[PDB]
Parts: structure tokens; C-alpha cells; sequence
């Protein structure tokens, strides 16, 4: 496995990642996706946010972790009265237009940081009730704490799981995206198989709904054996190992599991860089710090320790001189040409990104690596 050269190189990988996520954390208890990146600079992203936590969570601070559940949860319940309003259109046969749903930005106080119309996507209220159930289990915390926050995202997602919206990239509103689709599973698996939520009125819906999902990437999701980036499509993206852990379409064993692993590693890995997609412009189409921990989560989880071991040396090879991991790395570019003018509108690439060091954290606990 490791030397004692290497040990100490990642322990202080994973002390630094703590260390920039707590740090950075708004007082509020949202975390940032990135302090010093134009683009996203006062935002809180839930999809971020989530994998942020569950890092915090395996590493054991249990206060800064149950900050952001309060965060998340305090946010949800203050949109109780527009989710039973959307609810009530959908009863009237008047389905709600993108600009009228649930956000994707917040600011750190909680209101929209964008309007839906431009960037409507459903994947983050899953990941936080994946999130928050998967912290409650490990810590032997009530979710009482957090139930009427719960409620709110499972009454949301039983009403538009189904619905097209952007993807993790936010691309292609018209399509309905596999590593959402999954996302979304996960959260209503996670809250329908938690004992302490067993007298929830959606108890029984969250895993019909969680069944319906299943039946439709069966239907639509599969081509050649492995999962597809979204239904209709041949080709895969960087997000789908998601769907195998944590949010269990399949479980690893499954030969979909094995063939999406083999698909995203032949299609998208290069040398341990992961890269989102083959058409993929964003600063040249990088090698994504975060695709990379969860491929390699992926391959841990399925017992290809080596094959997981090799995508976080990667990492940590992507670390810059203070230990910050930044979004995405130019060692391979799939557009090369687009690069500048990025770096021209946009700045140097997000530099932290809190969810790479997240992910650092949850490969480097898959491993045992934690201190
Ligand atoms: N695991």
C-alpha cells in the first residue's frame, strides 16, 4: 500500500481539508462551494454542500456537520408555504414553470442566489436527505432536529423527481439526468428505510417513488450494459459512479455497477483525472478533482483498494502549495482551444473547492486514511 512518506502526506491532506471546510463555513452554518472563485463566490449549493458534510461527518466534527443540516434544514422549512403552493397547482392541472420551483443558489441568508429558470435542478434536495439521514445513522442523532425541513424536500421530490431539469453541470434542461434520477433515489431510499422515520406519512411513498425511478433508468438510463448520462442518451458522464455509491441505483457488485466503473474509467479517466464529459468546453474540459474521489470511492467500494488508492495519489498530486484542491486540473484537456477565454472571463479555476476536499475526506475514509 503506503510508505510512511505517503501516509504523512495524505493525513495532512485530510487535517488541511477539514481545516479550509470549517473554516470557510458560513456563520449561518451554510458551506461555501468556493471563497475566492468570481463565478461562485457567496453561494451555497446543496449538491456541494451534502458530499461537503458527509466529509465533515466521517472525519467526526459533529458541530460543524449539524450546523449545515440546521442551515439546510431552517432554509427548506421557510419554503413550506411555496412547495404546498406548487403542490396545489400540480392538484389544479396547473404543472409550474421552472421559474416558479425551488432554487438552485442560495445566499448564505437562505433566499434564491438565482432564478430557476436558467438553472432549475432537483438533484440537491436528494443529496441532502441522503446527507442528513446518513449523519443521523452514524452520530446516533434524532432527526426530530431536522423533520419539518425532511418533510419539505420529500414533499418536493415525490411531486418532480420525474420532471427535465438542468443536470450537476448544469446543461440540457429538457433532458432528465441519470446522476440525478440517482441522487434523488438515494435521499427517498435513505428516508424510507430510516426506522425513526418509519410513521412519516411518505414512509411508504419515498420507496414506490424510489422504485419508480429504478424502473424508468432500466427503461431508459442502461445502453451496452452500463448506466448513461442521461435517458435517451449512449454516452456517459463523470457523475454516474454516484448512482452506484453513494445513492444505490445498483450496488457495487452489480455487473451495471462494473460496467458503468469500466465505461467512465475507458471513456473519461485519464492517468486518475477524471473529466465530466466528452463535449465538456468549461476551461478546456479539466480533469475534476471531485470525479476522480468518486470513481475511486467507486472502485473501493467493489474491493479495487488499488484501483481507488490510485485516484486519490492522483489527488493529492493536484494539491497546490497550502494543500488547497482546486476544481479541475488542464494536465488533459478535451477542448484545449476553450481554456483561455475562461481564464479571461472567469479567473483562475476555483481554488479551494470545498466539495473536492469533501470528497478527499469520504475516498480517504473509504481507505482507512483518516487520522
Ligand atoms: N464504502
Amino acid at each position: 500500500g503506503l510508505d510512511s512518506h505517503e501516509l504523512a502526506r495524505l493525513h495532512e491532506l485530510a487535517r488541511h481539508s477539514h481545516a479550509v471546510i470549517t473554516r470557510h463555513q458560513d456563520a449561518g452554518g451554510a458551506y461555501p462551494a468556493a471563497p475566492t472563485f468570481s463565478a461562485y463566490r457567496g453561494y451555497a449549493w446543496l449538491r456541494d454542500g451534502s458530499f461537503t458534510a458527509e466529509g465533515i461527518s466521517r472525519y467526526g466534527d459533529v458541530a460543524s456537520a449539524g450546523r449545515f443540516h440546521d442551515w439546510v434544514d431552517g432554509v427548506l422549512r421557510r419554503r413550506r408555504g411555496q412547495v404546498d403552493d406548487l403542490l396545489a397547482a400540480v392538484d389544479r392541472g396547473e404543472v409550474p414553470s421552472n421559474e416558479g420551483m425551488l432554487p438552485t443558489r442560495f445566499t448564505f441568508d437562505g433566499n434564491d442566489g438565482s432564478d430557476p429558470w436558467w438553472d432549475f435542478q432537483t438533484d440537491g434536495y436528494g443529496m441532502w436527505l441522503w446527507s442528513v439521514v446518513t449523519h443521523a445513522a452514524r452520530h446516533g442523532l434524532d432527526l426530530e432536529r431536522w423533520r419539518a425541513g425532511i418533510d419539505v424536500a420529500v414533499d418536493y421530490l415525490l411531486a418532480f423527481w420525474d420532471r427535465p431539469c438542468y443536470d450537476w453541470w448544469e446543461e440540457h434542461v429538457e433532458h432528465r439526468h441519470v446522476s440525478t434520477l440517482g441522487a434523488i433515489h438515494g435521499g427517498l431510499v435513505a428516508v424510507g428505510t430510516c426506522a425513526a422515520l418509519r410513521s412519516a406519512p411518505w414512509s411508504a411513498a419515498t420507496l414506490q417513488v424510489a422504485a419508480r425511478i429504478r424502473s424508468l433508468v432500466s427503461a431508459e438510463g442502461v445502453v451496452d450494459g452500463h448506466l448513461v448520462k442521461w435517458l435517451g442518451s449512449s454516452a456517459v458522464d463523470g457523475s454516474l459512479p454516484a448512482c452506484v455509491v453513494p445513492f444505490g441505483l445498483v450496488p457495487p457488485d452489480d455487473d451495471v455497477a462494473a460496467m458503468t466503473r469500466a465505461a467512465v474509467a475507458k471513456d473519461l479517466d485519464v492517468d486518475g483525472g477524471v473529466h465530466r464529459f466528452a463535449a465538456d468546453v468549461f476551461y478546456g474540459g479539466g480533469q475534476w478533482i471531485l470525479l476522480s474521489a468518486l470513481l475511486g470511492w467507486n472502485l473501493a467500494a467493489a474491493g479495487d483498494t488499488a484501483g481507488a488508492l490510485r485516484h486519490l495519489r492522483w489527488i493529492a498530486d493536484q494539491a497546490d502549495a497550502d494543500g488547497d484542491l482546486p476544481e479541475q486540473v488542464p494536465h488533459h484537456l478535451l477542448h484545449p482551444g476553450s481554456r483561455a477565454e475562461w481564464v479571461a472571463r472567469w479567473g483562475t479555476v476555483a481554488t479551494p473547492l470545498l466539495w473536492s476536499h469533501g470528497m478527499y475526506l469520504i475516498l480517504a475514509d473509504e481507505l482507512g486514511l483518516l487520522p
